[PDB]
C-alpha cells in the first residue's frame, strides 16, 4: 500500500510522464474516434463502450483546448505536413505561432514519430536558444503546437533583405554555435541546421524553431541511422551517404551545416548549388574539388579558413574535439561581444514592430487550397489515432 | 466555458470519484487497450504495434503499482454465485479484513451479461448508509472484476432461520430493518427487484445490511421501472411496490418455515405466484401484514407496534442475535479465453470499474 502509492501519483502529475492526466485522456479520446463507425458498432463490446463514454468524451472535447479557442490572424509558415498560423487565444488575448501537422499525411507517408523529440525539446529545454512550446493539443485531423511568436522572421528573409557584412555574419554564426551546443548538451544531434529554422525574437536574437530531425546520441556521442535526413543544400557527406550498415555518425554533421550557412551568408549562394538536385549530391561528395570561393573577394582570410575547417571530411573537421576549438577560431575574435554575454549585446537587426500581430518580417502565403484529404471509413479496426496518444501538453 | 473556468470544470471531472473520466477510469482505458491489442495477428498493424512498443512497458509498471489480487491473503471462501465467489481476505500491507467478491469476465462476455455490476458499484460505494454493505475498493485484471467490501461476520438470514426457531419478536425486528433498508434504496432512486434473506447480512452487532444489488434499476422519469420472492408484475412498467411483495414473502417464510408459493417444480411456483388469490394458505396482525403485501403506511401497521424499539432508533437497540466472535477472521456464521484473429475488445465493458475510496 505505502511501498507503491508514492511512485504512482508522481506518474500522473509529471508533465514529462507518458501516463499523465492529459495523455490518459488522449487514449480514451482516440478510442472513441477509432471505434465510432457503423461496421465496428456491430460488435456488442464496441457499441456498449461507445454508448457509455461517447457523451462524456463530447463534454471533455468541449472543455479541453481546441482550434476554436484560437483566432487565426495570418498564415506565416508552411511545411510538408502542414502550416504555421499567427493566432490569438480568444480568452487570454495572448499571441502565439500555431503549427498544424496533418494526421492523414503522417499515416499515408508512414512518418508519425518525428514530432516526439520536438515536443520534448520545445516544451522542456528552458533555453533562450530554443523556441518555447506552451501547449500541444489535437483533434481527429491535426496535431497542434502553440509556440512563442518570433516577430523578427527567419534568417533566409534577413539574407534576402540585407547585404550581410562579416560583422553581422560573425554574430549569427556565434549564436548558431551556442544554440547547437545547447542541443548537443541535451543529448541530441539536430541534423537539419539551415537558416529557414533560425528565427529572431523582438530584440533580434536567434532561436532554433524546428527539431523534426533531432535524434538522441549514445554515451559515445554517436547515432546509427540508415536513412538520410536534412535539406539537399546543407546535408553533410556522411549523413547523405546513409544506408543500412553505413550510417554511423556524431554531432560534427551539424558543424558542416554551420560552414554551409556561413558561406551562404557571405557569398549569397550555397557552396554546392546546382540546378539539378543530383548535381548538388555530386558536389557535396566531391567537396575536395567542388568548394570554390568567387574571384571578387570581400570575405576575409579567417572567414574562408572557418568555412574550409567545417567543409571537410568528419575526421579532420573543426568541432570533432569539442565546441571550444570552434569558439577559439580567429574568425570569432572581435571587440564588440563575448561568448558568455553574446545574447545580452544589441543584435545587428532589431525588428520595428507596430503591433503584437505585426507580420512584416514574414512573406505572404496562400490560405485556402480548396479541400485537403481525410481517412476513409474503416471496415475493421485500423487505430489511426493510436500513434498520436500522449501528444497533449499544457503545464 | 471559458479559460480558466473550463480548466476548473475539467480538473473536477478528473478528481470526482463519481465521474466516468476520473484518473482510475482513464487508466482502465489504457490497460484494456494493451490487453485487447497485444496479440501477434493484431501486431501486424503498424499503428497497433508502435502504440504497444510505446506503452506496454509503462502499463506493466502501472499494473504492479495499482491494487491487485496479490495484495490480499485469502483466508476462506465464504460465498458463491453464478459468475464467481466471495473470499474472506486480509490486505497484506494494512492487515485489514474484508470480503472480496470475484466476477468472471469470461462468463460475463459469454452470457452477454456485463452491466449488472454498475448499479451495485454505485450503490455500495456511494450510499453512505448503515443499511448498505460498503464497497472500499473495486479493481480488475484481464480475468476478473474484484470488489473489496466490508465483512459481515453475523452471516445471512437464511443461516439464522436454519439455526433458530424465529419468534414473532425477532421477525418484527428483521422485517422493520428490511423496510428501512429498502426505503434507503428507494430514496436513492432505485428498485431492488431481488429482496431475499440470502442477500440480508448481519454485522458484528447483529444489525441488518443489504449486500447484493445485481438486479437494481434506476426509477425512470419520476419512478416507474430470483424465484420465489418474485412479484406477479415482474413475473409478467411497474413501481417500487414489487419490493414490498418480497418483504411479505420473507415475513411468511420467517414465521412459517417455508415460502408461501413453494413447489417442488419451479414451474409450479410460477403458477402459485400468479394465482396468489387462491394459493396463499401466528398472530392476527402478522397474517394481516403478509396479506397486505400479497412508506409510512407500512410503518403504521399494528404488527410493528411494540414497546421494545422505535423506527428512528431501531439500529441503536440490541439485536436478537449478537455474533460470538473469537477473532477478526471468525467464519463460524458461514457454511463450507480464445486468441483473437481481429479486434474484439473483450475488456471494453469493464473500463471505468476501478474505484479507490480516499
Ligand atoms: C514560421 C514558423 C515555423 C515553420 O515554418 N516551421 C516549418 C513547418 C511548418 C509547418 C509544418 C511543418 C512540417 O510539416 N514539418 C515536418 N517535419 C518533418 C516532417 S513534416 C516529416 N519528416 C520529413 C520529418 C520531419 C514545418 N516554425 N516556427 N515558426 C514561427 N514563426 O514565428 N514564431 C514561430 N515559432
Ligand atoms: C458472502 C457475501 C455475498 C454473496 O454471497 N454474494 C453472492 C455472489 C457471490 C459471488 C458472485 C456472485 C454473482 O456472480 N452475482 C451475479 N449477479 C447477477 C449476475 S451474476 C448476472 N445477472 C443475472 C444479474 C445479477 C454473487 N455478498 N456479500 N457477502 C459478504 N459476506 O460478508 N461480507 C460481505 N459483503
Amino acid at each position: 500500500f505505502e511501498t507503491r502509492f508514492e511512485k504512482m501519483d508522481n506518474l500522473l502529475r509529471d508533465p514529462k510522464s507518458e501516463v499523465n492526466s492529459d495523455c490518459l485522456l488522449d487514449g480514451l479520446d482516440a478510442l472513441v474516434y477509432d471505434l465510432d463507425f457503423p461496421a465496428l458498432r456491430k460488435n456488442k463490446n464496441i457499441d456498449n463502450f461507445l454508448s457509455r463514454y461517447k457523451d462524456t468524451i463530447n463534454k471533455i472535447r468541449d472543455l479541453r483546448m481546441k482550434a476554436e479557442d484560437y483566432e487565426v490572424v495570418k498564415v506565416i509558415g508552411r511545411g510538408a505536413f502542414g502550416e504555421v498560423q499567427l493566432v490569438r487565444h480568444k480568452s487570454t488575448r495572448k499571441v502565439y505561432a500555431m503549427k498544424l501537422l496533418s494526421k492523414f499525411e503522417m499515416i499515408k507517408r508512414s512518418d508519425s514519430a518525428f514530432f516526439w523529440e520536438e515536443r520534448d525539446i520545445m516544451a522542456f529545454a528552458n533555453s533562450p536558444w530554443v523556441v518555447q512550446l506552451f501547449y500541444a493539443f489535437q483533434d481527429d485531423r491535426y496535431l497542434y503546437m502553440v509556440m512563442e511568436y518570433m516577430p523578427g522572421g527567419d534568417l533566409v528573409n534577413l539574407m534576402s533583405n540585407y547585404d550581410v557584412p562579416e560583422k553581422w555574419a560573425r554574430f549569427y554564426t556565434a549564436e548558431v554555435v551556442l544554440a547547437l551546443d545547447a542541443i548537443h548538451s541535451m543529448g541530441f544531434i539536430h541534423r537539419d541546421v539551415k537558416p529557414d529554422n533560425m528565427l529572431l525574437d523582438k530584440s533580434g536574437h536567434l532561436k532554433l524553431a524546428d527539431f523534426g530531425t533531432c535524434m538522441k546520441m549514445n554515451k559515445e556521442g554517436m547515432v546509427r541511422c540508415d536513412t538520410a535526413v536534412g535539406t539537399p543544400d546543407y546535408i553533410s557527406p556522411e549523413v547523405l551517404k546513409s544506408q543500412g550498415g553505413d550510417g554511423y555518425y556524431g554531432r560534427e554533421c551539424d558543424w558542416w551545416s554551420v560552414g554551409v550557412f556561413l558561406y551562404e551568408m557571405l557569398v549569397g549562394d550555397t557552396p554546392f548549388y546546382a540546378d539539378s538536385l543530383v548535381g548538388t549530391y555530386s558536389k557535396i561528395m566531391n567537396h575536395k574539388n567542388s568548394l570554390t570561393f568567387p574571384d571578387d573577394n570581400d570575405i576575409s582570410k579567417e572567414a574562408k579558413n572557418l568555412i574550409c575547417a567545417f567543409l571537410t571530411d568528419r575526421e579532420v573537421r573543426l568541432g570533432r574535439n569539442g565546441v571550444e576549438e570552434i569558439k577559439r577560431h580567429l574568425f570569432f575574435k572581435n571587440d564588440q561581444w563575448a561568448w558568455e554575454t553574446l545574447r545580452d549585446t544589441v543584435a545587428p537587426v532589431v525588428p520595428d514592430l507596430s503591433s503584437d500581430i505585426d507580420t512584416s518580417n514574414f512573406d505572404d502565403l496562400e490560405e485556402d487550397k480548396g479541400e485537403e484529404e481525410t481517412f476513409p471509413i474503416p471496415k475493421a479496426f485500423v487505430g489511426n489515432q493510436l500513434p498520436f496518444v500522449g501528444f497533449t501538453y499544457y503545464s
